[PDB]
């Protein structure tokens, strides 16, 4: 299983934190129809197919304003990543075979299957580091939001105190030794590792997300930097 | 949830490995009812509450050999631990209000409430590392099971590589340093490593399991060592 292996490595690179970040990710967010209105709202989660953040922002938007007819198209260049997504919600009872839930093999690049100015809200939570061409994602990301919509991003970031960032290095050259000399796993850790390291900064990543056209752009490092939040919103 | 505090502590010590040791301890042991029997057999798994091992004892037992009659008594000085084994028992519907499976809060290193020479399997795995008294622990073991009974261990050992020894020095070094920095949590990392160093290593650790009057007696070591499987056989 793929996803798992994902769901592992983020839990050995963050000891487990990385659910403490999405958890705050859904919370800050705080999407959702409103009791006050009658307009559903339209989400895309991109690069995580397993579900985790689709099925929490979901489940958010119930459990704090009633909602249970917002729509979510989940898409993953990767199948298998798909795969678990539907397992798991067949496995908790909940939105496997729903309506309201599409899962949908796709580049995140290009997201040809998704209509311009459909979505409501965006989000992709530590996927669109592996992009090969980062900059297209996010304008790809524009063009499907609707005028009004949000991107909203979790991704690892830099750390700013020097003695943090200092032990982090020391964590990352480790981590391929280990996985290797224990997992025969040397090639996926440092690839995480230095797909963390190419990574923009906090600044850098901003500019991207204003050349892609988004408007209000900010962002909230998290850990001391070692994740940020990042969000737009679209004219 | 404490159960899923060492779920998470136990992926990120052995980088997911551990599952796969505890695959290869519960196929190794290779313990059930065979077709050709009419003798259910009774397991004791002590201080693995949650029941990790415990239920993939029984559900290999099933798969392979079609027993279904062998009763397991899950025994943790946490009721907490066990608590989270019944809700898993109760998620995953088996062994769950299942008169085969006994949940029992016991001190493990005496098993008051366990009566002398009434057990067939013994496992503990990565338990008896944490008990207050090891040979206490192996003597109670020797109490509870029959003539011919098993004691079967899962625990983390010496690195007899020591290419692997090195790796892991650092390992050991910056992995509590990131339990500070991201998690919080020196303590709990930090006491991981210490207990670790502290366990007897293979040779010391079956003359233990010999000085409680076991006989032949024996350890694979796992991943270079750092972890084993020992075993010692009653009368």
């Amino acid at each position: 299983s793929v996803a798992n292996r994902y769901d592992l490595m983020n839990d050995v690179m963050s000891l487990g934190i990385h659910r403490l970040w999405k958890d705050h990710f859904i919370n800050k967010l705080d999407a959702g129809k409103r009791p006050n209105s009658t307009t559903p709202l339209n989400f895309i989660d991109v690069a995580g197919g397993s579900g985790d953040i689709a099925f929490g922002l979901l489940d958010h938007a119930e459990s704090k304003f009633g909602d249970t007819e917002s729509t979510m198209d989940i898409v993953d260049i990767n199948p298998d990543m798909l795969k678990e997504g539907e397992k798991r919600a067949m496995e908790q009872g909940k939105y496997f075979k729903d309506p309201r839930v599409r899962f949908l093999v796709s580049n995140g690049e290009k997201l040809e299957e998704i209509d311009s100015d459909s979505k409501d809200i965006y989000t992709v939570s530590f996927g669109i580091r592996n992009f090969t061409d980062i900059q297209k994602g996010l304008n790809t990301a524009y063009r499907v939001l609707k005028p009004g919509g949000i991107f909203y991003c979790l991704e690892f970031s830099k750390i700013e105190n020097p003695l943090m960032d200092f032990a982090y290095q020391q964590w990352a050259k480790v981590l391929p030794v280990m996985g290797s000399m224990i997992a025969n796993d040397y090639d996926s850790y440092q690839y995480l590792v230095e797909s963390i390291e190419r990574f923009p900064d906090q600044e850098t990543f901003k500019s991207m997300i204003e050349k892609a056209g988004f408007k209000s752009a900010g962002y909230e490092s998290l850990t001391f930097g070692i994740c940020a939040i990042h969000w737009g919103i679209k004219v």
